[PDB]
């Protein structure tokens, strides 16, 4: 509802400065390291707050959804706003980091972290502070909850499957160096699988599976095995919505085929190419010279992307509403589908 | 003794395939990111290995000497020299990033994982990968001991103290600007304290508390202070012996008063000098070229930096004896004398 959800939704940003309070203010005034826990204050603040907030309002939907009313007080509500929090500081982590590791220039908007002046390789640094933080804010909300120890080593792995999907990106398209002979689209799955899907779409679901009680092997695998098919396909509708997409597109209608980038659209005009494109692509492409992207996308229609699209995300949600079956037997499937209809949108 | 510790010694190092065994033996043919896991593989093999290894050792010692019998066993063992390796581990993902932040060339006698061609800023998540690798191999070795959330607490707690301690670090030293203003006792101190004496020091024997049994807030507390007090210590150790020290020195005779670097020896020198030498300091001070070099080391005899030390070093040991009795009430004096045995050594 377009009441519910923002409401849920203003009490999420609403309770930032909590956690931002949370981390800094004993060590604001710490004679010994005030000066370190400061400019964590500054560095929280500059890149925490920021996207639309998706990933940490799942947790808290989840969540109340999945309670009974024993649970509903507001500790256990506070509780589940800060595990929220936690998924976002975890992401905040990682952007700062991929920005250096990239060499951008520009984040949500702003100028990257690294590059302000005075900063540097320190964002190195920073970002691993920021990356304490999660388990700082969890330690503070959760350490005396059944649930502790599950959700540490929740945090913890997904930490792990996402470096290794950074891995795969790193060792498979480098920007500096086009070749396009790894972008193959079992690479670029692997790559979503792990750089996203579990730390966007699994992570914040099995965090309310476990605060509710629900920590079986069996239905996490359950659970598992569905958001990762919506993330797959979420990965994809941002990679087609970058190129092909537009009419009051989530802000920045901008692009990065310039980017040496492995994207949904590129493997796809790879393997339906004639080693004319295939040529005239491995050319232009990492081309930060107009003519080059706008040919770039020539190929594409040329290719007809735009139609594979919606024969995919087609494919894509006949298979989710299966999937919702075979495996959201014990869950409630509600669950699946208020964040799937949040998910397949589609332009054209 | 020249037997049991090398003993103790040759057992550790015999252990590193094993861990890494743990670490990628799965992963290497996983079909989504066997390419992510031979690479930390190598990873691994480049920085791991390689210093003399104390760290890890001293959980060993400790637990070998705070254990029953009952729990000599060898898993107990293993463990013991498995969460040893979890130090060289977390030790490792630093050493990664300081060089990186520092723009440095040479770590342990081999070229920097950094510069290794083909690396790059990529070493930025390889040194998280090293990081995650940690609480990995916690999760193999002791998910089912008691002390299981406690050591995950201690890794983690540590991790961001030291951090804390990297940014004071950062912060007043900056390796392209001199500035010898905040060269300060009270700043050093609190740098060492944080970016050393903890990981080198109380994680170690803290976790050979933990692991007996030995969770009273009280007695962290204890060991707590008079560990960090070696700590200091040692690392002012290190400090004295980088310049006035030489026969036999632990490999490298080399130097880092050319990097603009806070030292107790640049600390102690400041407050002791005439803003004629405040200012012929001020100026050599951070410069690679060698008569600037000489020239610094000269202020220095011309200080007389040696002989104070001498004297601190002699406070120091001094100083310890008597918190080895106010702290060590419950636990074995046994454990910090032969540790403090093997640190305050001198050279003039
Ligand atoms: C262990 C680490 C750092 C993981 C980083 C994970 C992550 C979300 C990468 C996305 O960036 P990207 O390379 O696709 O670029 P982007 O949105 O900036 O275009
Ligand atoms: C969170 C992080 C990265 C902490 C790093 C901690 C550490 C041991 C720094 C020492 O390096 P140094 O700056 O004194 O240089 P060195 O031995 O290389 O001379
Ligand atoms: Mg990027
Ligand atoms: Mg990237
Ligand atoms: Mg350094
Ligand atoms: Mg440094």
């Amino acid at each position: 509802s377009p009441v519910v959800v923002e409401r849920e939704r203003e009490e999420f940003v609403g309770f930032f400065p909590q956690i931002v309070r949370d981390l800094t203010e004993d060590g604001i005034g710490h004679p010994e390291v005030g000066d370190a826990v400061a400019r964590l204050k500054e560095v929280l603040q500059y890149n925490a707050p920021g996207g639309k907030c998706n990933r940490g309002l799942t947790v808290v939907a989840a969540y109340r959804e999945l309670s009974g009313p024993g649970q509903k007080d507001a500790e256990s509500l506070r509780c589940a706003l800060a595990v929220g929090w936690c998924i976002e500081l975890f992401q905040a982590a990682s952007l700062v980091a991929d920005d250096i590791m990239d060499q951008s220039l520009t984040r949500r908007g702003q100028l990257c972290w690294y590059k302000k002046e005075g900063v540097g390789l320190d964002a190195i640094n920073d970002s691993f502070l920021l990356e304490s933080s999660v388990y700082r804010v969890l330690k503070k909300y959760c350490r005396q909850r059944p649930y502790y120890v599950h959700l540490l080593e929740l945090f913890l792995q997904t930490a792990y499957q996402t470096e290794l999907g950074q891995m795969l990106d790193l060792i498979t398209a480098p920007v500096s160096k086009v070749d396009l002979s790894h972008f193959s689209e079992e690479r670029y799955k692997a790559i979503v699988k792990y750089k996203t899907a579990f730390y966007s779409f699994y992570l914040p679901v099995a965090a309310a599976m476990y605060m509710v009680g629900i920590d079986s092997k069996e239905e996490h695998e359950n659970a598992k095995a569905i958001l990762l098919e919506m993330g797959e396909y979420f990965q994809i509708q941002d990679d087609y919505l970058d190129c092909f997409g537009d009419p009051a597109l989530t802000g920045a209608v901008g692009t990065d085929i310039q980017d040496n980038k492995c994207s949904w659209l590129v493997v796809q005009c790879l393997q339906r190419v004639t080693p004319e494109q295939r040529q005239l692509l491995e050319d232009n492409y990492g081309r930060k010279e107009p003519e080059k992207v706008a040919k770039v996308k020539e190929l594409y229609e040329a290719v007809g992307m735009r139609a594979a699209f919606q024969q995919y995300e087609e494919s894509s949600y006949r298979r989710l509403q299966e999937l919702i079956e075979k495996h959201s037997n014990r869950l409630p499937k509600e669950i699946f589908l208020g964040l799937a209809q949040k998910i397949y949108k589609r332009q054209k």
